[PDB]
């Protein structure tokens, strides 16, 4: 711990004299709170140099399809192979070797909600929040594993939920008020994501939010790795004997939590890291793509921008009807705990694996002239973010896997408030109900009046066990 003077001197030496412009006019308590905040910034001099340089760089690659040996598709695999992977996955779950890391983010502000995003109700007939839907998915897969192994008690899948600092209390309160949706209170473990200072447009100065406080912001989903180390989560995976991790984002209302087929794929192929993708059908779709970087022969994720319209439109040589680069990233990963133990210390210590991504933003803060707070109408600074997928190139190519899945069954994200064309509570609700209805019709059920039904996870995790609906008629809104 450093004293008031040592803290002040370290920021002044790092050319941040503007942070103390009003320091002497503050009360002693205001000063002490400010020093405490500044003390939380790890190696500030190093941070500032990295940012300014990163901003300069932000103002000719060779990409191709991943090698066939590293890919697979649930749309192509035989039912027997899918069942074998499911069994490998249920076996791991049944032996307590599987845990889930959830990136829950912050408030559902963009959706028009002040509550944590996981609390959002897309208005299914059941009115269940995203958190409850995912909690029931976990309970059901624990049940399917128990049945497969014929165990006396159901196995436990620990669910580690990373919240932003501001939503930690409301998130934990929501779970407690609902008695953990039926899960054991000990298997839901909360931990907060870290933050980084916000900077001016050039990236050479940290911004003051108030006369005695700097602007800070969540450090991107790539901040997960450092949060796992610092909050003792990696320690806990080891103490609990966990071997396999399924990681995803709370906003996917269709997510197959702890999917045994995905875990089994990784076990069968002995992968250190794997990812799920869905087919990109329109060369115009705005989504990240998983590709092979031919220059370093490593797997990686590229944004729509980094590809030429030509390559984006290029068709596959072995099937002109499909796009050449069609592996759309749905932020759904597998990691082996052995790989995490080995790589986390490396990843969090260098820009090589987790480079800062820069975002120009309108940041409410002190006006650089008068020193009074204000809400800008044009970008006046930048926010930093690390991306979860930037660690992909560090994996050995033959230890990386990419599983293509069916979008209609596995991915429908909640991103925009109702009114937009895509990714709204309405599209999520309709995709969820259409998936449920499809499952029912596939099993011989019939839905009257052009309606839709909802399938409860306690009845079916992903379409199995619905043989009993054969010949039965359902009404719009029925829950099965
Ligand atoms: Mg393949």
């Amino acid at each position: 711990v450093k004293s008031q003077q040592q803290i002040i001197d370290s920021f002044k030496q790092a050319n941040q004299d503007q942070l103390f412009q009003y320091y002497d006019s503050l009360t002693i308590d205001q000063q002490q709170e400010f020093i405490d905040q500044l003390s939380t910034i790890e190696e500030p001099a190093k941070l500032i140099s990295t940012v300014e340089q990163a901003i300069q760089f932000s103002q000719s690659r060779n990409f191709t399809q991943l090698p066939n040996e590293q890919t697979a598709s649930t749309l192509d695999l035989s039912k027997d192979i899918l069942q074998n992977w499911t069994e490998l996955g249920l076996k791991a779950i049944g032996n307590g070797e599987v845990a889930v890391l959830l990136m829950a983010g912050g408030q559902g502000t963009r959706l028009g909600s002040s509550a944590p995003k996981g609390c959002f109700n897309i208005e299914l007939p059941s009115q269940k929040s995203l958190f409850q839907i995912q909690a029931e998915k976990i309970l059901k897969i624990e049940q399917l594993a128990q049945q497969y192994l014929k165990s006396t008690k159901k196995p436990i899948i620990n669910w580690y939920i990373m919240t932003s600092g501001p939503t930690r209390n409301a998130t934990e309160s929501f779970f407690i008020e609902n008695n953990y949706f039926g899960l054991n209170s000990h298997q839901v473990i909360f931990f907060n994501q870290g933050t980084l200072p916000c900077f001016n447009l050039q990236g050479n100065k940290i911004l003051l939010e108030l006369k005695n406080s700097i602007c800070q912001s969540p450090d991107g989903n790539g901040g997960l790795y450092k949060a796992l180390k610092d909050n003792g989560i990696l320690d806990d995976l080891n103490s609990k004997g966990i071997k396999h991790i399924h990681m995803y984002c709370v906003d996917n209302c269709l997510v197959k939590v702890a999917d045994p087929i995905f875990i089994g794929f990784a076990i069968a192929k002995k992968f250190d890291l794997a990812t799920k993708v869905v087919r990109k059908r329109d060369a115009n779709e705005s989504v990240g793509l998983i590709v092979l970087d031919q220059d370093n022969q490593k797997p990686c994720v590229i944004e729509y921008s980094e590809i030429s319209q030509e390559l984006a439109n290029k068709k596959d040589p072995q099937d002109s009807s499909k796009l050449f680069l069609r592996a759309a990233n749905i932020v759904n990963h597998y990691y082996s705990v052995e790989f995490l133990n080995k790589m986390i210390p490396k990843w969090i210590s260098s820009q090589k694996y987790l480079p800062f991504h820069i975002a120009k933003k309108k940041i409410p803060s002190l006006n650089l002239e008068n020193g009074e707070f204000y809400k800008p109408t044009e970008p006046n600074g930048i926010k930093l973010e690390q991306f979860i997928f930037d660690v992909f190139p560090s994996v050995e190519l033959n230890k990386f896997g990419c599983l293509e899945v069916d979008r209609l069954d596995e991915f429908s994200p909640l991103k925009n408030a109702d009114g937009a064309k895509n990714d709204t509570p309405t599209t999520c609700r309709n995709h969820y109900l259409e998936r449920s209805s499809k499952w029912v019709i596939q099993n011989g059920g019939v839905i009257d009046n052009q309606g839709l039904v909802e399938v409860d996870s306690k009845t079916s995790y992903g379409g199995e066990g619905l043989e009993f609906v054969n010949g039965k008629h359902f009404k719009n809104g029925d829950i099965i």
